[PDB]
């Protein structure tokens, strides 16, 4: 179920996949959860997204050492906001290779983030250019278009039923698309549907600010985004 580890929560989603969850006070909103992923690929571990802070991110690495006890080969982060990239220095201190959309790395300094070490670029159809994501194993990285942010990316996990929408996708009962201050309101719906179409077999949709849901998270998110146009 949920495993509490210090101030974080970890939940196994599949034999080789766990969700990490960390919390930060957003004055006016309460203590806000953010989710990312941990994937074992044979003898190594892959991380999707940091926690909000360096200290929390170091705790993710402590949990991995305790529960998996294999090296973390790389991390990929899914846009330049604090919940996704706030712990980059902890990853770098640990010697982990880090990857982000080129645009996320460009935006990182102005957003108050540390850039990843490596930049992903994307084909016109949204799929990552494979040479920019070497040794990603089962992580299949897709740029669905601008939506929650200009730079948001998404990740499928081959060999599982899981696709990770990050902060682009909200759950099937979500009331709003949330803060749209960095959003692309025109392109959001199409970007949500493009995520679904990229990972058509994924039955478990993981996202930053809701628990895992069915594909109704994608349809519901797109349908709410239809009203922004
Ligand atoms: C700090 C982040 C980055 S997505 C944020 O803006 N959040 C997290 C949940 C509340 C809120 C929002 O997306 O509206
Ligand atoms: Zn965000
Ligand atoms: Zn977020």
């Amino acid at each position: 179920g949920d495993q509490r580890f210090g101030d974080l929560v970890f939940r196994q989603l599949a034999p080789n996949v766990w969700q990490h969850t960390s919390y930060l006070d957003m004055p006016g909103f309460g203590a806000v959860a953010s989710n990312g992923l941990i994937v074992r690929d044979g003898g190594r571990v892959l991380v999707v997204d940091t926690a909000w802070t360096d200290d929390q991110t170091a705790q993710i690495l402590n949990w991995i050492k305790q529960e998996i006890n294999l090296p973390v080969a790389l991390a990929v982060v899914t846009h330049a906001h604090q919940d996704k990239m706030g712990g980059m220095d902890a990853l770098h201190a640990a010697g982990i290779a880090t990857y982000a959309n080129a645009l996320s790395n460009q935006l990182a300094p102005q957003e108050g983030m540390v850039a990843a070490q490596h930049s992903l670029t994307f084909a016109a159809n949204g799929w990552v250019e494979p040479a920019t994501a070497p040794n990603f194993g089962p992580l299949k990285v897709f740029y669905p278009g601008p939506g929650h942010t200009s730079d948001n990316i998404t990740v499928g996990i081959d060999g599982t039923d899981i696709a990770f929408g990050g902060c682009l996708i909200k759950d099937s009962k979500a009331k709003s698309l949330g803060n749209l201050g960095d959003a692309d309101t025109e392109h959001y719906a199409a970007s949500a549907r493009a995520f679904g179409a990229a990972f058509p077999k994924a039955s478990m949709i993981v996202m930053s600010h809701s628990a895992p849901d069915s594909r109704a998270a994608i349809t519901h998110t797109a349908r709410m985004a239809d009203k922004l146009r």
